[PDB]
């Protein structure tokens, strides 16, 4: 689920880190 990640963290996994916690 990392890999995913490695192409989009500061969108994807910044929405979804902020989704499950603010």
């Amino acid at each position: 689920d990392t890999l995913l990640g490695r192409m989009l963290p500061q969108l994807v996994c910044r929405l979804v880190l902020r989704c499950s916690m603010d």
